[PDB]
């Protein structure tokens, strides 16, 4: 059972390492898919991103960390992934999500769209805020993991 | 790897069986769990909910049909089951899903949360919907399994 | 062109006139369908609701109030109406009436339904809500057509 | 300045606490007003509710619990209140708070809504989640004051 | 009775032709309006878009596709349109629906807005993303009419 | 008792008004705070959105304008508010309203955030939109304070 956890992390938050825990704890193999050059510049470069990633999630085994830069859909099925995990926070986007997850399923049906959440805690933060919030001189440690807050100090410095 | 599917199914429907169903793909066990839920005054005693489902999916071998009348998260445990099956409609399930979700992590952390998502063909459809409209002689053929349907029928006048 | 504006009205609201109204600009005979609703336990019986919808109407030539029990889809065939009439206020109406529609297109596909908008001065009532404060004595004259207030004056203490 | 904070509470829980103690930050005087509430047929008695939060409100020396049978807007023009506090856990709160805050506005122009936002940890229960919880015996301790739990064990087999 | 079904069209989908082909059975006269200049580049032009929409409704005998510029109610109103059809999508911004409608209302109060709904089918599609999964190397071919598809294939070559 | 009321008021509309006026009635101190430098190029500068923020608001006492260009939380706590004033729209995104507030919680736990309705009249109305069909050719005078909208036919003359 393969499992993709696509997105772009970037960069990757306490809330992804929530969501993809949960993940590790009901699939087989779970694969944190990084969407490599995204519609608008991302704040970390995609081996920023992927390193970060890796660097988070190096104690779940069952967890790898992998870049691409096709559609999603075309690069879960050359993974042969049969499963995609969205995280749903409180704050999300419900309509959009539906709208993601059918014209996931119209190109790839053998893929399926299946939704956890997050604890408490992490269900009303998004990377969008919490970067602004960096780069606006606004404290997001507790957003982050460390390794993670250390890159952002840098990038912003 | 044990999943439970919760619900009043009253009666069960062709949404209800296709998230059972795409529960089915991606876990060993499935047992689709009916609660008595007096308090929803249900139309169909539990005995006659948990027939109609047995009946309706009968076709699939990994689902197994139980009713129950415990706290659904005290049944889950005793089920030994790890994962929590919720079909999601719209935003209304959504937020819904969100309070019980929480709550059942409360009452018991080990049982995950998983939400999937149903057809375009019965995204629209309910329990409710499909008996009030078969309280006016209205066709619901479309909408639920054969058996259910024949039931429907006589239950009514 | 005939349209049908179903619904329970209990009772019949400055809301609900002024879609009505609206319907009467774009289609030449409006069918104003107040249904028995007994699940719904109303406080008015279907003869008082026709009755005060009908006064409360009585200006538009192009309105036709009648009471039915039939399911409406049935109902709207045999009236020979093409089209269905819904009101929007929000959110919550449009996911509610979007079940409702496909179910009535599955069991009436000529009939097409359509969404309206009433002002921003109606776009916060509600039968239930005007009930609630008149169960209070409280001054609902603004909400509702004159008949309609007397009627629910009385029908209180 | 005095507000008002009217509800149900069928029983207070700590999202109620959590409201009603933000609100007791910024405002002077706080009235917890618990309505009767007879058409939501309530589980405890008025007398038992306002007990209950008279005794987990006790520590909150600028909060004062009472109960009412009258219109809400009568209630507070009578208690002098010019504010008007209400609870928003997500978006099912706020479309229903809108209606009822402009309803209320209507009643009494002068008593001005205000919406408080709770602690996330608090941000998914409600009476009702409870009460269903406790109906089956299921451990709730985690979100009620002390002497509400107690009462709550009682009151269920 | 003539209606107006504006929007940009880049390019027109299924769920477009869905939408306007409701609109012709139940107005006498439905003018496509594709605006010229969007806030954002489109994909095809405006005669692209015209030529594209002006084929795939060519069947509709009632439909009269033009293009304009100006502010959709200017335009509107010197086209002496009563009828603003809009299409509402499950998965449709409701919030931003009424914005919109009631500014419009503002600006030409003598045309009113009308909500259709689309099959099942084209409910859950944006044209916004059909273009970024086309743009990406996926299918989607099956949400648009075959001269769409091949006038889509050329411009992404 | 301070609070603030931040925002781009590009240009401040009757609906900012109609906020700040019920701020004014509660708080004892307002500060309507207009953000500097916002992501995108803003129509009106700074100076001329505090000049025109002033001359709306000289008749409210209580009432200060003053710039920032800070995270808005950084300049509250500088500030010294307690009180965070949002105003709620009916067409407003609640998601994202509970996201900024938890962030700014997060940011500054002292300051309160508070959500104000403005009336019916200004309820479906967007900075955004009215900037829109301004510079579209389209009326929105209704929308404005008269100064603004005299400065705002200078800016798009
Ligand atoms: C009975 C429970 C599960 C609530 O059940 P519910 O009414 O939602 O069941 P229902 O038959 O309506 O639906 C079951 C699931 O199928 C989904 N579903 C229904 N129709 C569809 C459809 N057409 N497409 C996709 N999903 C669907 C629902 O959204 C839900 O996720 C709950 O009250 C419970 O756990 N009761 C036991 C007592 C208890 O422990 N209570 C505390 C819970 S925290
Ligand atoms: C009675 C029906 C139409 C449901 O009616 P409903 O409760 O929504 O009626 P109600 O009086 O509350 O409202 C009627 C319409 O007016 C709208 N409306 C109410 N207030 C307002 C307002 N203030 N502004 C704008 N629109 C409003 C509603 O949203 C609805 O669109 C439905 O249950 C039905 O069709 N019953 C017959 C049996 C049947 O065939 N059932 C199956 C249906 S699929
Ligand atoms: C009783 C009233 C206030 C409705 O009360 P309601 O059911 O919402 O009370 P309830 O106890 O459920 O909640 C009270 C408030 O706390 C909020 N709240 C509840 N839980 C939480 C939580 N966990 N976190 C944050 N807020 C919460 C609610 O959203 C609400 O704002 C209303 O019906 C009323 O005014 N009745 C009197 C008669 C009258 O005048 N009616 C007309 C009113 S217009």
């Amino acid at each position: 059972k393969r499992a993709i956890y696509p997105g772009t992390f970037d960069p990757i938050t306490n809330g992804h390492i929530d969501i993809v825990t949960r993940a590790t704890q009901m699939f087989d193999h779970v694969i944190l898919a990084i969407a490599a050059s995204p519609s608008k510049k991302p704040m970390f470069t995609l081996e920023e991103r992927v390193a970060l990633a890796q660097q988070a999630t190096a104690h779940l085994g069952n967890v790898e960390v992998v870049g691409f830069s096709d559609l999603m859909a075309n690069f879960a099925r050359n993974q042969h992934a049969t499963v995609l995990i969205r995280g749903l926070r409180a704050v999300a986007d419900f309509e959009y999500e539906m709208q993601l997850a059918h014209m996931n399923r119209h190109l790839m049906p053998e893929l399926e769209s299946v939704f956890l959440m997050p604890s408490k805690e992490w269900s009303f933060i998004s990377s969008s805020l919490v970067k602004e919030v960096a780069r606006h001189q606004g404290d997001v440690t507790h957003f982050l993991p460390e390794n993670v807050h250390q890159a952002l100090m840098a990038k912003l410095a």
